[PDB]
């Protein structure tokens, strides 16, 4: 039917009027990559550009950017034709002119700098009316082609002359400003992106067809998360993209004014929206505007929570607005704000893994001009604590850093700021380590939700454990319907008991990184924090957000911690159970298994524990992780010592056959040990080295030699001479009579 | 609408009641509805503002005025009763207030069916396994559930399908069909089960899902039924029905089985407090949630008020001696004075589980409470065999399985532990299909030929090899001390205190 017309998609090149294609539609219209291609688009404009042939992108669907699609004055979804222009012309002079306000305040000659090099052995093919745009000196402008001496479209060459003058000219009205937030700008919640993209695209994107149905929308979204979690910067870059008018209700907006002024308001801002459906009401801060209804001390703040229920009630009878929100907590608003028909679905923005934190920085410094020692790989890996609009208070800091630098220091009495020294400034490593050290606050402080980096081979030996632990928890996740077949309902829990040092951390860690699941790990200090606070309520929202990671592995550190905390083996003349442990228990009956939500417990004392918690449905298996062997031990100091550069003498067998009943965290410490003296000996051999030719007054005499840059075996052997036995062998006796009564008990 | 009444003035929202009240008295026979009642009228000592005391004052005073003379009836929504004013339950102007409760199973399945009527769903929809898998999830939930289901479907097809054809038409859109895939990932990833409490339903578990105890089966059908069944018996005689029994033994025996079974045989709601609600209401030093759960029990008549884990209280401040203290626990005492103001021809049976007896207090023990001490002794050869008959009914087993060599092998086996032996040889033969299947995919990927299928299944079943491998797993139930512990209580059953 036609293979000619196509549909959008998005775009992977930065290069400006080009594209790519599926492979095996290149024969199908039969031209290849350098074939100059024209497209079509409303208002009846065509463009030229060139043409690649990719894989990703589907046979039915194309890949380019917003700098063609603005001026071919299309969105995603449309859907064009396409013929190729082998006709067209080494063109020659083809007048320009910059198309904006960006050159308000700008000087020097722009046209080479910030063209030629773009120009530069490019062939851009180019026709009549283009807003190409190039980007320098921390500031990005456009310039549209006014004159094509040959005409409409041609190819730009070398040698072609550029006679560039005249004065900005001004975007007509047609023109659509890119200021409008996008996806791009989105980072750390891919998963929740793709979340409020599958709610919000039928209601918005299609408001005749959903019209024509009968179906419910979902028209309450509670974005909740940290502050600066880019809940509102996700919803503005919803709302712009989809198209959608987006209003900013503000609570500090809405109840800064007087109750019924305030109530008027958010009257017409809600009348608004519906008249400009489809519209995007966000509400942020919602806890502003609605906290809990015990909690809202003042008559007139219940006044404006039930207006603003009666509002959103009303766009749910009568109205085509889907109403997003903002808050800290979802339990900090009110439980009648979640109630089914106004807020039905809750997205958790949560807070941005390596991976996501990595993201953001790259967004941020976009428009950054950033040198390559950034690695903002390694920075992302080493930033923890900060979400979103830390990042990007992150970057600002490294930017205002590098320019209190070069500002401050170079233009002083030389002569006024020109456009030359500004967009030659550049970002470096040290503004990045600086903004990490001194001058940022990690708000975040609460659980954290990500997918560990830790993987199996992070981990020694334990190789039956690890396979048993990948059966519980992938084949109910990845052959459901094996499970579903059988009479059997999945275990949704396990219990690794052990010596501590075993790396029962890393199992949960790891196993959750096989299954990309996002893992919390809630330690010791967090339950006898719980227990001691009298706060037991807190594993309810501990459980609800490893509910809404999911799938996910909720991993209980130390289960044994309040346990062993409320006295020893014996302890006081209480029992085993605990209020901690009663409400992780509540939680676990409450967790439907098909949920995949995997609770992970580790105990160091197994005999202390409530055997409560051991009944079949929460933590029927109880998986030993055993005291290392001499394989394990070798696997162990394997995968230890593939970060830390070693020497190749090291013999790694005969370490771990001198280390009898050694535990995995007593290997490291022995690292810990050993690296650390190997540091020492750098830095001394460092310091010595500086000290020693400091006396001699010799101009050039420099023996530059890096006294060792691994470990050596000497280091290793000290600290055996330091380390010493790990545990106790009564300990490993009680682990084994625990193991051999695994049955006939209770 | 609670939030419509009180969004306005005091004095405007005073007035637009009266207007409601008014026009509801000319419309009679009308009828009054008045949803988030809480928000109107609150609790007296909790509703700080003065405007909203007079708002509860004039909403009374309204509804009085409707009771002299009118001809409307009143109806509120409230997540609680005690979330309400006490002054709005009075007698004359709230009499009677209904439990809409929480749909069960089946409730659940015709909710969904109610929601899919206008749904053009295929034929794997299974509703009823939907329904069964459905927990948590009450009307709404279910209607958003349907909802998110339809919406899938329409973002697979419309979004894939109708791009740049041409516009859309009718025949596309009747053409939409859901799915079962669709409701999995309703149910899975974009569904939040808005019930954390009590579930109040008839349970499932009938007593063929029971294996042996047919006489305590029988004692239990007796205690339960014979009041409720036969109510002219009791009376004719001077007896009382008995509103209460108490199960001790191992644990495993399927105690929490046996009241959901006589709940289904009556078919009587059951409410299954567990272990962990006690110590909830116990830490939490909430000992007066029993008053509602006993509410709630009363107004499911006839119900099963079940007591998983009676003894987790008794359990957690200390073992068999424990503290110096006694035995008596706070929410085991509110327990107590529920059961002694609980009317026996209420029929709400209170049955409560213990794998401690001699750690509770005798005090619900004495005589109109709990005096049915009814022993679940562990299961024998018999037993054993009727357990395992239950069990396997549902997992596949290849007919070579010998159950009663099973059984025989079990020596003082617990049926909880004959499920776990299940969990482990049902587990190993999923296991087993699990990588068969695997290496099966992975084996022919190697040869390139286009038509190479070996299709067979592995084992559908489970064969005696995965049960003989979870007999060399697992080991011996309970410890024989226990079992002489509980021998010992069952032979001190009288001749104490
Ligand atoms: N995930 C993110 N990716 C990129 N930028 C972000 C992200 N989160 C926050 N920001 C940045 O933080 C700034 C303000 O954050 P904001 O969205 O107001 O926080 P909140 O989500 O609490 O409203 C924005 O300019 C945005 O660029
Ligand atoms: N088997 C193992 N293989 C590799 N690394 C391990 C292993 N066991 C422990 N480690 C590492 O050594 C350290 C000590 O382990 P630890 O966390 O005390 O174990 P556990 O969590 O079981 O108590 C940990 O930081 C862990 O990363
Ligand atoms: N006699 C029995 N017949 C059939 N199934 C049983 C029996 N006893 C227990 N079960 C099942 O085995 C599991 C273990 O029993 P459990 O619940 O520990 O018993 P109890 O509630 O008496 O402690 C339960 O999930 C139950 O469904």
């Amino acid at each position: 039917n036609r293979p000619n017309r196509l549909i959008v998609d998005e775009a992977i090149n930065e290069d400006n009027s080009v594209v790519s294609l599926s492979q095996p539609k290149m024969d199908e219209l039969q031209l290849f990559r350098g074939d100059t291609v024209l497209l079509k688009g409303k208002k009846r404009r065509e463009a030229v550009c060139i043409v690649l042939s990719d894989d990703t992108c589907s046979d039915e669907k194309i890949r380019m950017n917003r700098v063609v699609r603005n001026n071919l004055r299309v969105r995603l979804g449309d859907v064009i034709s396409i013929q190729p222009c082998p006709d067209v012309k080494y063109g020659k002079r083809i007048h320009v002119l910059p198309i904006d306000d960006t050159v308000e305040g700008i000087t020097g000659n722009l046209f080479e700098v910030y063209l030629k090099p773009y120009f530069l052995e490019a062939y851009r093919p180019i026709r009549k009316g283009d807003i190409f745009l190039v980007r320098g000196g921390m500031r990005a402008v456009e310039f549209k082609v006014v004159e094509t001496d040959p005409s409409p479209y041609c190819i730009v060459a070398p040698d072609t002359v550029i006679h560039c003058e005249g004065e900005p000219i001004k975007r007509e009205d047609e023109e659509e400003s890119l200021n409008e937030v996008g996806y791009d700008d989105i980072g750390g919640c891919r998963k929740q992106l793709a979340q409020i993209k599958e709610m919000v695209e039928l209601p918005l994107r299609h408001p005749a067809l959903f019209k024509a149905i009968g179906v419910k929308p979902p028209r309450g979204i509670l974005l909740y998360g940290p502050p600066g979690t880019g809940k509102t910067l996700i919803a503005r870059a919803v709302a712009n993209e989809t198209g959608a008018f987006f209003f900013l209700i503000n609570g500090p907006e809405i109840m800064s004014k007087l109750a019924g002024e305030s109530e008027s308001n958010l009257r017409k801002a809600f009348e608004e929206a519906e008249k400009n459906a489809p519209a995007i009401i966000f509400i942020d801060e919602l806890d502003a505007i609605a906290p809990k209804r015990e909690k809202t001390h003042g008559e007139v703040e219940r006044r404006i929570v039930s207006q603003l229920l009666t509002l959103m009630d009303g766009l749910k009878q009568r109205a085509h607005v889907i109403v997003m929100a903002a808050t800290n907590r979802p339990n900090s608003i009110d439980p009648a704000l979640r109630r089914f028909g106004r807020f039905d679905r809750e997205v958790d923005i949560g807070i941005p893994d390596a991976t996501g934190r990595l993201e953001i920085l790259q967004i941020h410094t976009k428009n950054m001009k950033l040198a390559d020692d950034v690695d903002l790989e390694q920075v992302a890996n080493e930033t923890h604590g900060h979400v979103g609009a830390d990042l990007a208070a992150l970057c600002s800091e490294a930017a205002l850093q590098a320019i209190r630098k070069k500002m401050d220091l170079i233009d002083l009495e030389d002569e006024t700021i020109d456009a030359e020294v500004m967009n030659s400034l550049a970002v470096t490593m040290d503004d990045f380590r600086w903004a990490l050290s001194q001058s940022n606050p990690s708000a975040l402080r609460e659980t954290v939700v990500e997918v560990p980096q830790v993987t199996w081979e992070d981990i020694g030996g334990l190789e039956d454990v690890k396979r048993e632990l990948q059966e519980l928890v992938q084949y109910p996740v990845e052959h459901p319907d094996k499970f579903l077949k059988f009479g059997m309902t999945p275990s949704k829990g396990v219990l690794f008991y052990g010596p501590p040092g075993c790396g029962k951390t890393l199992l949960a860690k790891a196993i959750a990184n096989e299954c990309q699941a996002n893992a919390i790990s809630i330690k010791g200090p967090e339950l006898l924090t719980m227990w001691f606070g009298e706060s037991e309520a807190n594993v309810r929202e501990i459980f609800d957000k490893a509910r809404q990671a999911a799938p996910c592995v909720l991993f209980f550190d130390e289960l044994d911690s309040i346990a062993k905390a409320r006295g020893g083996n014996i302890g006081d003349g209480g029992g085993a159970a605990d209020r901690v442990i009663n409400q992780i228990l509540t939680e676990m009956d409450g967790m439907s298994t098909k949920k995949n939500v995997f609770i992970i417990g580790a105990t160091n004392r197994p005999d202390i524990i409530d055997p409560a918690i051991l009944r079949p449905g929460r933590l029927d298996q109880l998986i030993y992780i055993p005291l290392p062997d001499e394989k394990s031990r070798v696997a162990i100091l394997k995968a230890n010592l593939r970060k830390s550069p070693v020497a190749k003498d090291v013999d790694l067998e005969f370490l771990a056959k001198m280390t009898n009943g050694f535990s995995g965290a007593d290997l490291t410490e022995i690292c810990q040990r050993a690296c650390k003296l190997a540091i020492r000996e750098s830095i001394e051999s460092e310091i010595r080295r500086e000290r020693e030719r400091q006396t001699n007054p010799s101009a050039m005499e420099v023996e530059e030699d890096d006294p060792v840059p691994e470990i050596r075996r000497d280091h290793f052997e000290e600290a055996m001479r330091f380390a010493r036995r790990s545990v106790s062998d009564n300990d490993i006796r009680k682990y084994e009579m625990f193991a051999q009564t695994l049955q006939q008990s209770r």
